[PDB]
C-alpha cells in the first residue's frame, strides 16, 4: 500500500518558500520511525530541503529532468516511482504539495502531526474527506523546551 506522510499547521498549511514554518524535531523523531525501512517518495523540492538521502530508506525522487546525486534514484513518473518501489507492503509518500496532489487518490493511510500554529504557507495539504478515512490514532504532545508548539499525531485508514 502506500502512505502519505504529512505535518499540518492551521488550514492545512503545509510550507512557506521551500521550508517548513516550524520546527519540531519531535515531528521528524515520528516521520523517521514512521519511515525506516520503507521506500520514501519525494519530489524535486521536497528533495532539495532534504540535501542528502535518507538513511535507512529508499530515496526515490521526481524531476521531469535529470538526477542529480548518483545516491538517490530519480524518476520521471508516478508509476516509474510507484515501480521503483518494488515488493513492498508500504510506499510512503512524503511531500511536498503537487506530489501529495497526485498521489492522495492512491493513498489507503495517513501520519498525520497536527501542529497547532497558525501561520501564513504558500503550500496546503490536499484536502481530504472526512467521510472516507476512518482516524484510527491519536496522540497529543505539550510544546516543550524544543517543540516550541503542540502537536499532535493521528493515524487515519482510507475508510
Ligand atoms: N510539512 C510537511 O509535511 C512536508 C513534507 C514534504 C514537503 N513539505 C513542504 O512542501 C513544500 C514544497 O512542495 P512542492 O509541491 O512545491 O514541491 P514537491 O512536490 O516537493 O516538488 C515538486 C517537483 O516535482 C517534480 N514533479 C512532481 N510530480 C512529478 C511527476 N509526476 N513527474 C515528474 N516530475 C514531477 C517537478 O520537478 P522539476 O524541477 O523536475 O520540474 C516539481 O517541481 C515545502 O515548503 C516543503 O518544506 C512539507
Ligand atoms: C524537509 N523534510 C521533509 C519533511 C520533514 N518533516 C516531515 N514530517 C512529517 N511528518 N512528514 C513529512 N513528510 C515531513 N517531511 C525533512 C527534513 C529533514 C529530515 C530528516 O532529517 N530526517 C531525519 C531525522 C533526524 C534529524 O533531522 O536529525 C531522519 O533520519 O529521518 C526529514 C524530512
Amino acid at each position: 500500500m502506500i502512505s502519505l506522510i504529512a505535518a499540518l499547521a492551521v488550514d492545512r498549511v503545509i510550507g512557506m518558500e521551500n521550508a517548513m514554518p516550524w520546527n519540531l524535531p519531535a515531528d521528524l523523531a515520528w516521520f523517521k520511525r514512521n519511515t525506516l525501512d520503507k521506500p520514501v517518495i519525494m519530489g524535486r523540492h521536497t528533495w532539495e530541503s532534504i540535501g542528502r538521502p535518507l538513511p535507512g530508506r529508499k530515496n526515490i525522487i521526481l524531476s521531469s529532468q535529470p538526477g542529480t546525486d548518483d545516491r538517490v534514484t530519480w524518476v520521471k513518473s508516478v508509476d516509474e516511482a510507484i515501480a521503483a518501489c518494488g515488493d513492498v507492503p508500504e510506499i510512503m509518500v512524503i511531500g511536498g504539495g503537487r506530489v501529495y496532489e497526485q498521489f492522495l487518490p492512491k493513498a489507503q493511510k495517513l501520519y498525520l502531526t497536527h501542529i497547532d500554529a497558525e501561520v501564513e504557507g504558500d503550500t496546503h495539504f490536499p484536502d481530504y474527506e472526512p467521510d472516507d478515512w476512518e482516524s484510527v490514532f491519536s496522540e497529543f504532545h505539550d510544546a516543550d523546551a524544543q517543540n516550541s508548539h503542540s502537536y499532535c499525531f493521528e493515524i487515519l485508514e482510507r475508510r
